[PDB]
């Protein structure tokens, strides 16, 4: 178990941006800008800085050219400059490596702390950031698939309860989780800002980055992204969806960028800002938990995820999950799922829902 | 091959209603009225007569209690009373069994002709029908999932070109089809009213009824039907979708009623009323032809369909397809499909798209 | 002064197909129709721009032609066969109308075509032949948040609606809806060939003038987006009326004004009319939900302003003043009234418009 | 000018519920339940307790039968039970009348503090509330017009700067406001939860309640409310909209309940939770500020608002605004508004936009 520090946790506002290493910067630009419509705050021959339609901080996404595609940092904004100091003392007390840069790691961020966190993830904490034009009423720019906010990160980690306790100490409250009746936790969702999630843990070998999620205003905006990817004849880069989640109640889609980094598009989850917000626990065998309509979860969604880097820029070594696998217990050869608890009718044994089996 | 009669074809306006035999009238009522929100025009202990939100003819769907669930009639409205006489002479010249009732077969229809058509389907032709309150502005009744129109039927038949030619003689024009490079036809769509289809042919053992389709105004209406089925914990009755079609360009969903009759929900196809409306032919191996986003077609969609009755109410015998199977050539162990024609990247061999094989 | 039915058979008309609008500044008009509204270019040069909607396969739905005086130059209907163009010629000749036949068309991408000065003074075109183009209906890589997907209809201002209505009925248009009063005045009527509420429509007033051209969207949010865009471009003064729900037609709608004040309607989700006994809906002129279903007031400019039309020489047609009662005056003028519920003074408006104006 | 207390402000989470006095409980039930589809948490012969689709606290709206239709309490939830203590100390230091009930003023709320605030409004602060079934996935109940959350209140008050400074001391941050070039403020919007507003101040004679606002998921849900009210032949109870706001960027509608209490339906404003969220100031003469599409604001929107009660249940006396009137300076006989700043084309003199 990760001890609760004596030092006070930084006051975290929200997820703010990710830095992703990409191998071909031009190909990645074509995906994020030409296909998805994100707005360029800055670019040069090595990096592209991108923001969503309603953002006023400098960026929500930094694409950095490098030899090995990976998550370089997942960044959280904190409430005050002094919270960056608090972060540094907190992670030092945890025994983690930290690096402080008074003028930032990436353009448009000021004083910043990066840490190798206890789960092996590269977190950044910052307050200072260069404000840019907020494009929230620039309907002359608005795309039929417009990405309006950054919503969350999702992390793959082998021991979910261990990670959960550490994030709870850091001030994230769990909104929903998936468990079974044998004491195993498969996933958890946790928040600072008043939505379902700012980050989330998915059980599996890690550290790896499962996805970054962006919001739209409406469900039809997500449908348009699918439609556009069909017209561009890149429907093979639609991994999963579109769907309605059980967990979060959001409408959703998962797509894959040119380095296989997974992006979720997401809308219309609910308010979580009250401190006694009810925590929802789903059973891992409930076939409406991930897709509410019962559509099967593709196996790649469980097995594939991005590398993450350490502070030197080297890939973090992967630690194998020993807890039960969600894939195996639901859609694998000895798996089980139900539509109605206690009913054999609409249940699935050793295969996925809707007439499919594992490839 | 079905010869063209000398007698003129009746002038067909549109598909108008289907009569489905159901085994448990109360459970069927719960599905069509309580789940899907169709409007009752008449009911008694034997039958429920239902209509869509914008309809002014007496009904779009008759549910008739019977021992064996089946299609009893697919009815098309003709332009004038005299067109019922034309239909009778047309089908007599084809050598088909016909039955004429001056006062109709079901309530709210007058002079009507039922036929066992050359493909073994029970067709009705009628002009006269009792008008009802057109509910198109009754927003006090409007559901989040409102079904606004009857759109089309879809028929399973073993020899698609033979059926196509017969329907062309009857004045239906082909809008889209699915073929391979070796001259096999797997499916055809054809219309009288100015939309993609009034009926459609799916290659398979037949005669069987594949589906009846209803329209909504908007895509979110279809999403709501899925969401409601999740809330009612009957997501196992969502067969396939929601999706975007390639063929037709319509947003879609397939669900299964209590007797396994398949219902499609459908919106936003295109205008076909010009006589040189361009036909569109898709290759059977194009993985965007049925779901534009490349989501896999569930095998039940290819194999399962409803029995049809003859004019005495007995089940029509099935005649096996000998042309190639769309299921087998796309998703079976020897099948394949592509995302981009000629590209191995995004192609699937011996399994379906997105990482599944057949259950 | 009835327009007598010809003995010659009517051409078989499929639908409204395109309008040719004369515009005074081509570049400004191009800005509006292409950059603001997102219509697709089928051809352009220094004198004309040819534009189509997202789902169209014929060459165009709108031609913008540079000229000295902004006006409707032609409203074009597609007919079912080449022989229908001959039928149109014989029909209008019997009506005593001026006609002009060009075997190779009046505009690019149309072939054999007849233009006529019709009995109501409007320049109608009938054609079959048209160059097919790429149908963009699945080009979601081009699709705009405000995408205009079909041409839907025209609306014509004319002084005597019954006279025009019977003429259009003889030509095969069927009336789907109208607005009347108890004293027997007709204020407006809507009529169709294709299976929607309208291909053209008559608005009572001084005419001939073109009231608007209407394009469809897929969904209501597409119309909202057009409004939002116009706010961002700081041209919200060119939003004339709406967005709303129509009473007549039940469609979601918006009216906007191009740089020459040609009015364009955006329209979605009316109903099917293809059955020959489609029930005809009559509204009372004093029903305040007949035009906007939510009872929002109709601005006076909607009733009084409309585009000039040209004769076949390119000269503006002289205007004939309506003598029948004016819808504006009987509903929102000094002696007008409307109601929310018939016979109920609560929610009625007298000598003014709804909502407090 | 209202002084900043030495005592710490309570930590306010969000607007949580309003108590409205209504004169005919059955007619108000028909409006809020049958027309608008709100969910009944509890009802008896004197009160109806209603909640939105996604709520888990006991209610968002209490309709209380009484002789004079009015706002009885606007309630905000606080982070902890101790924040109710802090609220009491805070308001006592301001010299405000307070009343504290350990078992609540209405069903489903526990220990609660009501105050007559410095602007004459009845505020409630509470933490404890009875949790109920959160209906957020009950799509078997979901209406085409579904109201999914309580969003905000809007208060009419004569001196906006005075009220603004007080709410800021209380921890509300201003997100947007409307001013002119003569130094007058006409309105301000301010928040605790990460949306544009939890309450808002509209310059005018006050204290009065301008509206209570509920959210939908999508714009079509707001359109459906309009369509339904047309079908019910109660379109005369649509006051203004639907529209897109300038201020807030939300899609909106204003309708009137049986006692003329104004309800806004609202969707798709933006995130404000960062402490340096940029404040946006509109000019009062900008004809896109309230309706982005330039549609005219009906005079009744500026002049009509609900009475509010004091802690004894008596109507609060109204104090006259002496600052310039938004109505008069934009749409009155000497009013002015513009589409484009500095452009005479698309400007309006002595009248409202669009031709009225
Ligand atoms: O004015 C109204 O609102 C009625 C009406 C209905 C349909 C239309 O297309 C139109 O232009 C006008
Ligand atoms: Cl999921
Ligand atoms: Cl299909
Ligand atoms: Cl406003
Ligand atoms: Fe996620
Ligand atoms: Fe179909
Ligand atoms: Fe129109
Ligand atoms: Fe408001």
């Amino acid at each position: 178990e990760i001890p609760k520090p004596v030092a006070p946790a930084p006051d975290i506002l929200r997820c703010a941006y990710a830095e992703l290493v990409v191998t071909d910067l031009a190909k990645s630009r074509n995906f994020y800008v030409d296909v998805l419509g994100l707005h360029v705050s800055y670019e040069d021959e090595n990096q592209i800085y991108l923001r969503s339609f309603e953002e006023f901080i400098h960026h929500n996404l930094v694409l950095t050219k490098g030899p090995v595609a990976a998550l370089k940092a997942m960044a959280f904004r904190v409430r005050t400059p002094e919270d960056v100091d608090k972060a540094e003392a907190y992670y030092q007390e945890l025994g983690c490596r930290t690096e402080r840069r008074k003028d930032g790691f990436v353009k448009g961020i000021g004083d910043a702390l990066r840490v190798e966190d206890p789960l092996g993830f590269p977190y950044e904490f910052f307050f200072e950031t260069t404000h840019v034009e907020r494009l929230h009423m620039r309907y002359d720019l608005y795309s039929a698939g417009e990405l309006v906010r950054l919503d969350h990160f999702n992390q793959v980690t082998p021991d979910v309860p261990r990670g959960r306790k550490y994030l709870e100490d850091l001030g994230f409250r769990v909104t929903e989780d998936i468990q079974d009746d044998e004491g195993t936790t498969y996933a958890a969702w946790m928040h600072r800002k008043g939505t379902v999630q700012d980050t989330a843990l998915t059980g599996g070998n890690g550290p790896r980055l499962h996805h970054v999620a962006f919001s739209t205003h409406e469900k039809h905006n997500i449908i348009q992204i699918c439609d556009k990817m069909g017209a561009l004849r890149i429907s093979d880069r639609i991994e999963r969806g579109p769907g309605r989640h059980g967990v979060s109640n959001a409408f959703y889609l998962y797509i894959l960028d040119p380095d296989n980094h997974r992006i979720e598009i997401y809308t219309q989850d609910y308010y979580t800002g009250d401190p006694d917000n009810p925590t929802i626990t789903w059973n891992v065998h409930d076939n409406q938990r991930r897709d509410w309509w019962g559509n099967p979860v593709v196996p790649s969604w469980y097995t594939e995820a991005s590398k993450v880097l350490d502070l030197d820029g080297n890939v973090q070594e992967i630690i194998e999950r020993t807890d039960d696998s969600e894939l195996e217990v639901t859609i694998g050869a000895d798996g089980f799922s139900f539509t109605r608890a206690g009913d054999e009718d609409g249940s699935y044994h050793g295969q996925a829902s809707k007439g499919f089996k594992l490839g």
